[PDB]
């Protein structure tokens, strides 16, 4: 029927546990689609190698197919979203998909998510988006989108920007597009890459640790995010412990453990004192992800400062 | 006649200044209460700690029948964690309400005012009694359990993300339809009277490629028990399950939570805890979860025990 | 295996777009000794006052025969009729509403383990005494408070006000919370010899809002008008004025409101008490309509009919 | 250096008064402008404000007259500044923006803005509000973004913009795609912007019209009565917005009344109740087959404002439906 070619990168996840497009017969109505098993792990046990893998494959094989749906664990799609919407350089639509049952239960969600990933993934208008996550009938951006319950199938949300188009009768109604730059518009280039900086996540809470912080200090960390309580705040130990790192060859971005809403600069901590980052709207997995990345271009807290308030 | 409220004070942005200071702002106090304030310390909530703690248990449980009722001022950042702490060691039977502000109170269209005066309205209300230690904040009453903020900068942030609010208030007055079921205050077996610390938990995250030597660096310290912020339904990252499940095998206390902001970490999910001796978090969240860890662990150290504590408090 | 006895009462609704829908869940047979009646069916947009009185009678009626009951119905109205039998249902044991938002042969249909859950829900003895209630995507909301939030999302019932009475997983419920308002054998409301219930319609308010509907529903005699109010139970000025009409005329008005949270208030812009007008906090306004109808078949009186938007 | 910006102040409880701080009794539309710029000194710190009372009313009581009269000055009085900020009530602040949003044909920013607790009201929202307002409506950014409401230290744009809370002070949400921006210390970090058409690119002219076509909205529930629906067909109405169950379904009576009134020249448009989502077509009504048109997302007071102005262009049900689609 002159249908578009989907290609499927299967990392793992609930959504797999080939036989996976073969109980989804209905593809055949929308799109050719082909599929590679590139991993198959829990997302739960997601790394480095598995992003860096996916980015160089997406990127080389960009020409031969008109988009990608990668199926993934539920876990930490919201990681690799972002990590792929920063490192994607092809102009095709990307599409990440998991599910919240497994595949054997009572109303299964993985067989209309994934039709529902095609549908997004083959649409013309999903292209120049960026990298894509399609969960319950609604197309998310790579950056906000994120997981808000442990359990329900409606679980990913775009919670601080809202969702891009909602998916009816297989079509989208796109109302929103990511102003944040992303794939062809960053400068992150990890086509040579066969490792990451290192970074590392704290919690804050009452009375608690610097123990974890020292440890990444003492471990040659390259950088450390900061799950700050509020408005990136931390605990006076964890504070002298990250103040010292900043100053001593470590990144230090300030996120927040608060589900929503920006970390922002001018409010209690004066990060240009201590060397700090404010993460925005980033929270510290995603902010991990970029981290990461800008100690890829630089280690300079006022350009990683900038890739924060432009990516 | 008024009601005699007491407010501990504590610090926070509602102060941010002495207790006399907060309490002559807001005038419309004298109206609905007998307002008398103590400065209990005075602190940015992100510092809060231990030893406060066991200070307004004690000071609260030992000036129960001087007073109808008790508001205590406090930041915001960490107030969700004291409420909880408050509401399993607390043993008067007269309410207590936290209050906070998300504005700074020079600030335009400041918050604190009001907030602090609904604080009081829900401290005098005899509805409010028997419902455990309660945060009142943006004309909502919310459970000490539940109550979480939900957003950095929003004064709306405080929701009870699982099981909602207590109340509404308006006018002066609350409309109470709920109250938490789980097990409080008196009825807890959690009593801190006599106790000059608390056992030591700390709270390690699990992302992609997450780093083993925040766990290992508990471990090696000899805490007394972790608690996990998990991936989805409380996963772990490999090598951090890898540290865990050593740790518990020699007697560390592991609780299984979640960085997903609401919901339940369940037993009988991918993590088998019987084997692996874990107690699941339910839907504590892994500050919450610290604060029942920590009491817990004044009663037991047995795996199992701990997990029927986490199944009715 | 010692299980259960729970009767699925079917009225319709896309969860059946009753034999065939338990045949459809095998799994059914490891929880409960399930067996089905069919009451109508119909799509719950034709939901009607004499189905509501049908399922009443018949709950009550039927009460000892069952150790709990499921009723299969449209997502549309569920909410109505779950308010309606919270209200009227004297019965003690569970009585669990379900539906299914999308058709039963759609990929991923949900009506399967909806339904599931709704019986593991009917069996659960911790449900008993906690009222009418409505179980939709792994959770249990109570019929007072759970309406829609989407118009098609798997996800769209929620108690929006108050919460969630519990959760489930792994067919078990943690509940952590039950209705305070009375409801079921704590009401005085007792449907049981009526035949037909007051009429009670609804009027929307907005910029320019006609009169002409608010002055249709009295011109035909109406026992009772709902308005949904905008913000807070507002009233466009000509609407206010033919409902205060009204109101002193012998029509109960109760006020309501268009937003879908929080309770329309005494004490705000309207003087309540001065117009005989009734507010109906947390209740919206087909939630309020069912209220109102039942308290009409009590009292035309507007002080006794505030007391029981109080209570109830 | 400072930008030049006119408040055109309606009414509504931001200029709303009560007899103490403490009591929520208040009354609306009492203070004039001129008050209310003068609570916020602070404005002097980012804009240079002109204020005018265009009319003084509580937001319950808005109509065509009031819509007609904003968007004229906007349009007619473009030049003269450098953005507006319409000072409203709360309770139809969604419908005056919608019809603001397809109306205005100024590209500078227009900005709506309310407060939930009145003037005298401990914690007063409105002078916060009112600030952040202005410093929406002076940032180079706001441009062409289609018509905004601020309130809650959040920028939402005119179409989704909705109350979801009767009197939270946060009640206003965007609530199917979210905000455009949030305003942290004077500073916007817009990441959104409305994808349907707005402003400058509709067809909808009302600078010569006095008046609207005739539009009301009907609600549906377990055994609806047909009686509102006849009664707006009675009269003539141009067009009948229903407020349909779940996905824009109706009860059988209405039904019945609107699909003889859509083949005996009444446009009718299927809504929802619902708060939040669309009413779809290719669900259970076959639209084509009775001549309704689906709303999408707009809610039914929504879905009124651009059926009204859609027949001011065209009664033809496939033409409304395309614009149901496109605005
Ligand atoms: N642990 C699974 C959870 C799921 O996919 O639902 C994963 O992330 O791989
Ligand atoms: N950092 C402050 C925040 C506030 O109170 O708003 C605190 O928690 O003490
Ligand atoms: N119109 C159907 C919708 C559903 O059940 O999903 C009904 O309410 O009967
Ligand atoms: N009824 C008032 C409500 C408010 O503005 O808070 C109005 O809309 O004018």
């Amino acid at each position: 029927h002159h249908l578009p070619n989907i290609t499927i990168l299967a990392t793992g996840g609930t959504i797999a546990g080939e036989n996976l497009v073969n109980a989804v017969p209905q593809l055949k109505d929308i799109a050719n689609v082909k599929g590679e098993q590139v991993v198959n792990i829990g997302s739960q046990d997601m790394n480095d190698n598995v992003w860096l893998t996916l980015a160089k494959k997406i990127n080389t094989d960009c020409d031969k197919t008109d988009g990608f749906v990668i199926t993934h664990g539920t876990d930490t799609m919201e990681e690799t979203a972002y990590f792929l919407d920063l490192t994607v350089k092809c102009d095709k639509p990307v599409v990440m998909v998991g599910a919240m049952r497994p595949s054997t239960s009572m109303s299964a969600d993985g067989p209309f998510n994934l039709y529902n990933a095609v549908v997004t993934a083959a649409d013309k208008a999903s292209a120049n988006r960026g990298v894509l996550v399609v969960m319950n009938d609604t197309v998310l951006d790579g950056r906000d989108v994120t997981m808000t319950n442990t359990t329900d199938v409606a679980t990913f949300k775009s919670v601080n920007y809202g969702p891009l188009g909602y998916i009816h009768n297989g079509k989208i109604d796109y109302q929103r597009t990511p102003a944040r730059k992303h794939t062809s518009d960053t400068p992150f280039d990890v086509s040579k890459l066969n490792e990451l900086p290192k970074v590392g996540i704290v919690y804050n809470y009452a009375n608690a640790s610097d123990l974890p912080a020292k440890a990444l200090v003492d471990a040659g960390y390259d950088g450390i995010v900061s799950a700050g309580v509020g408005n990136g705040n931390l605990y006076k130990s964890v504070f002298d412990t990250l103040a010292t790192a900043a100053k001593t060859g470590t990144a230090v971005v300030r996120s927040s453990r608060v589900p929503t809403g920006a970390t922002t600069q001018d409010a209690e901590v004066d990060d240009a004192k201590y060397g700090f980052v404010a993460s925005g709207t980033l929270n510290p997995q995603k902010a991990r992800v970029l981290l990461q990345l800008a100690l890829t271009q630089t280690k300079d807290p006022q350009q990683i400062q900038q890739i924060f308030n432009q990516y």
